[PDB]
């Protein structure tokens, strides 16, 4: 797929795509049925330019949303805020799990000790 809008984001490591407990049985299935649609990797930036944890993990995930939506559209498709909501919740914790490396690689910089 050709995102285009990724010229300085990079691709994470792939990982085990976590399930979620939405608390409600129709949403449990909604994700785990549609799960094949959802991205197996996340997109990110050097946390060297960031400061807040939150703001990075935000942009990380939300770029990983618009990567996936906009490289699905351009041919008579769109997402819905549901499939987005499900992806956000999963791609967040995935984005943390990849981030925790980028984060240590960052703190290793700073002056090394």
């Amino acid at each position: 797929s050709v995102v285009g809008g990724l010229g300085g984001y990079m691709l994470g490591s792939a990982m085990s795509r976590p399930m979620i407990h939405f608390g409600n049985d129709w949403e449990d299935r909604y994700y785990r049925e549609n799960m094949y649609r959802y991205p197996n990797q996340v997109y990110y930036r050097p946390v060297d330019q960031y400061n807040n944890q939150n703001n990075f993990v935000h942009d990380c995930v939300n770029i990983t949303i618009k990567q996936h939506t906009v490289t699905t559209t351009t041919k008579g498709e769109n997402f819905t805020e549901t499939d987005v909501k499900m992806m956000e919740r999963v791609v967040e914790q995935m984005c943390v799990t990849q981030y925790q490396k980028e984060s240590q690689a960052y703190y290793d910089g700073r002056r090394s000790s």
